[PDB]
């Protein structure tokens, strides 16, 4: 699935879900 929870940059992925997770197509890759 190209969606998942909302992201901008791997940072932002952080800001949810810490410890920095890629994110693909601006989600985050952390369920």
């Amino acid at each position: 699935t190209p969606f998942a929870i909302k992201c901008a940059t791997d940072a932002d992925c952080s800001r949810k879900c810490p410890g920095n997770p890629p994110c693909r197509n601006g989600f985050c890759a952390c369920t």
